[PDB]
């Protein structure tokens, strides 16, 4: 079952967090992990900072880098090369309604490319992404060549934008604290 | 084949039977049952009353249980906790006419999800579900949690309605011996 | 694993049953099925006698036949012309304490072979045998053309014997009630 | 591939064969023969006349049986209780012109069904069919209750019609010697 | 790769953890962990005390029960019912010398058996043992019945020791705080 | 992964070569090369002149032959014949924009065809191509019965086209120097 | 099964055959032919010679080639390139009395290697062999480059002997008519 | 087969090389190269020297690093974090001699380990290792904590050395010009 082959990750925050903070008593980066949990048997959270509160709730914390590269594709590309899974299922701190359907709308509609992101109907949300490790050399040479845009990489590895516009606000993301008092339930 | 990976289970009720009316001569259950097994290998059923007259049939009888929950969602538990397979095909006792491709469509309209139900165009019937093993724990988890909606939870594990709308009366439910003589040949 | 993908097969008896007699409370026959039920999921009994007797134990019951073969070999093609596996664990009625890695060692001990039958140290139990259904159309030549000896029909198709010497008493087989008394707890 | 794990099979005809007529210098059934080959690596004629003119083609020959079954499904359950494979293409011997891709859409439209066949834009080809042998178990069962009704029966397996529409004359069926002169080059 | 088909479970302890203890350094029960990890991605402890501690390192704790059963068979069922992998290697948290090959020895030496467990070359250690979930139903019967022994459950599923007496003193167990002593460096 | 599945293929000329000549400072044949190698692990070059140049890039090259076949069939042959692969995705070397998806899309559209090719909306590109090597034995035969139509070979073996109509000029062939001057940058 | 997945190979000759006198009223290459057949569904012979008497039992011929090689090698690459397996079971037309577990033991033997042969205690038979097309490329070098040793092929193949010292006189050879007679029963 | 499913790489040297040197007219690193090549399809140099002379043969050569570590595991990382295989076969440039049996010896041999290396019956060669990129993780963390030694770091993922001491010279290694003259032809 995608169960017990994609591995969840967390996508803290890369060299506070915002992520930090609760949104009906349970912080933003915690919605996030549970509904990975709910889908998929090892989840893990790339985090850099404040490494002892994700670790805490039972979560594997990776680190990043080996070489400070710069964005959510460097926080990626740490995963792969400290996690042994072949798919990885990536999504950020402060979209805490992704829906309980994630991973298998994405690997149904991967349509055989090794790595497909979200698109809410309004707008791409490439750090939503489910990626095969086969990804990692093009990554590395991404990223050591000086490159950081997150959807040219994407397309680059042969991938494409799957839609989700049937799923309600499940991708609405928590910019401030403001925006998070629109939501308080 | 589909029909050596899935294990059938008439859902023949948790703490009379309706279901042991007879429909043109046949037990609404044993309809149910020999529906399944002209698809599948191995048939089970899910009773905790009148076991001797289900077993009689050549069935495994699993009663319920560990711990007293309520509902269909107690039965499906129980199979899964007292069956080896990945995958079940759950169906009540009272749904007679079911389709000969009922096991290949549900699974052919999976979508990678871990638990499809039949939408009959009218209604879901959510306890006509196609389950793989994975949702094992997630279930026990809702259980635990005094949570008994079924499409409720089904949902939460990521999975969806599978149109049967073209099936004619194939999902029709006897819920009475009035609704029976409806049907009488 | 194993256990669902290997479909045990009590042999109970072509055209009473001996294994009809009751071994500490229970007859020889549910001793067997026991022991394949431990071990396997989906479990039926060959009868052409008592069918009534077989089922209501909860298995599935498979009559003999369309030509009316004699022997041990007639039970297992009419088997495998009626169930759907690839794999068949075959044991007579009356051999109540086989073990219960029965299904694990003769599998473990195949060398690639489609069938293997059990030595236990003295002599050969040939219907005690592990058979892969690509041998069905071997076996339906072989009793039309008139033979019925098991083990030269095995050894033809490529199989051999696999030593349970180490498994003590295991494969007592209970000829009479006067054996059966020898064995009494 | 498709070609190494479908075993083709000609539908010769059951207890002279119009099929032995030249189309362009060919007899119709090798017409058929030689479509399957260029698809599928193995590939045996049911046949129960005229056995030596088709095994002369370097083909193997099934006679019928075990019971005199009528009609095609016979020879369906024939060549299923005689040869090893999973799945089978059954084709009659008067269709001389099937598509190159005929196996690749059967079993791309199977939609998980353990049986399908064509359906030409006006009319069922019952006999050109793509089977699972998982319903060896059921046919038996279907003939030896003295049905023959060939729709029925793959209906009843959980089968369904594919579309050919497109896939112009290519089920054109030679019924006389007359038809066949509509179609000589 | 075994790393991601099999997770680990360090067996902490069912309804003060002597695990709890510092053996250069690190608590024994992290030893055990940190061992497991190394050879397997996904690893869990299965603990009813310190709860906070233990998921404080990174690591999943999983409760007991639905029914208050005893001993460590009561936890080895407990993880199979509240996560979804296949395989399951289970060891308690008082042997920190665990090799570094223990996964892959247990299952090279498996021969097909659902569940094997280590013999020093001085006794058995059934609690440290490679089990696959379908002895999960297995499992549950033998408690329900009453009964608690390790070794006679994992014969009776068809399992078998695995001789380890090359591994020295991977196997040591801290009995006490005095034994913990005599191994200090 | 497609990606270390599917043996990627320049076609650079069978029995001086436009692909030497360079397109925004890089040869058109390594833009494919580079295009294939960003999707493939392992990527050949079919050339039967200048073999020093495309194997000093890091490329085996393929020779073609045995027996002087013409035209790109030729190529194909020969790379199955001395490659190892099941698949093969073949692309001249004159197509430098070819999309970093192709081999997924290519394969995502077979429909369990053993060969694909693209159609770019205008016209087929029969020479870029995913190909099964099943269809090693039809190739050989149709090339020594003097065939060296490409497409329909495709046909031949139950292949058809892909529509790449959305890939915007990513199929413009540069025929000559001049078409050339219409692409540099 | 094994069955299945290999195809066997009469080789009968290169550029009559001996292998056309009878041996107990069937000639010496159709014993051969038999016992491939009672092992393995798809069965053909490499012939140059006689080829409609071969044929003629329902067996497809694969004539030599493409450039004129000598030897066995030749006649196995020749059937590489015209059939899809990946796996072939090669053997010469005089060696009668060939096991039944021929390609169980060669294949259980084969210790990863792509291509094994019979040692039978005395002297290697290295044209009965078990062999991956994996090696087709190796092959088609070797001959291409006036090669012709077979088992020094097979070893740079890195395949090596099956021991079948134990099957008694199942690998004699029949050499002229006059040992044919040492051998008449 | 083995063939497609594991890269070779030619360990040249990390931050002149001796293996340039000829041996009977070839350099010792293409002795290597090319054995590999005639088991594997796939082979790779590690080399950060001469990266122009090692390419010029038609190989992919990767450079190591990211971060500069010393010795041959930084080459084994650098490869794993460059290429998307599941198994790599290591070899350094000096060993001219290994065996056509290398990959399959190794990987017959695993015992179900992410990594083996080869014993000559002298001594081990750590650096004549497949590895599963499993242990990716591990060795970055090896690295990252400033140890270097290869067998300490492949007996802590849980490797173990490989018999090859019938295998004749065959792991010879050229330590020097003066040796290398030792074994001119
Ligand atoms: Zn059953
Ligand atoms: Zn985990
Ligand atoms: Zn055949
Ligand atoms: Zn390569």
């Amino acid at each position: 079952n995608l169960m017990t082959t994609i591995t969840g990750v967390v996508l803290a925050g890369g060299k506070v967090d915002k992520g930090l903070l609760e949104l009906n008593g349970k912080p933003l980066w915690q919605h996030v992990a549970d509904a990975l949990m709910t889908q998929l048997s090892h989840v893990v959270v790339n985090a850099n900072r404040h490494q002892e509160i994700y670790q805490a709730s039972g979560l594997k914390v990776i680190e990043d880098s080996l070489a400070d590269y710069p964005g959510p594709l460097a926080g990626m590309l740490s995963v792969m090369q400290q996690e042994a899974g072949e798919w990885f299922l990536f999504c950020p701190c402060d979209t805490p309604y992704i829906p309980p359907d994630l991973a298998a709308r994405l690997n149904h509609q991967r349509k055989d490319a090794p790595v497909v992101w979200v698109h809410d109907g309004e707008r791409d949300h490439p750090t939503i992404a489910l990626v095969n490790r086969a990804i990692e050399p093009l990554l590395l040479e991404y990223l050591q060549a000086g490159e950081r845009r997150v959807m040219v990489f994407m397309r680059l590895a042969g991938g494409h934008a799957v839609d989700f516009s049937d799923h309600k606000d499940a991708f609405v993301n928590v910019n401030t604290p403001e925006e998070l008092a629109r939501w308080q339930e």
